[PDB]
């Protein structure tokens, strides 16, 4: 698989930006 910034960016960019 390949698609760990696509589950970070969620983590921070989802509600926290």
């Amino acid at each position: 698989m390949a698609t760990l910034e696509k589950l970070m960016k969620a983590f921070e960019s989802l509600k926290s930006f």
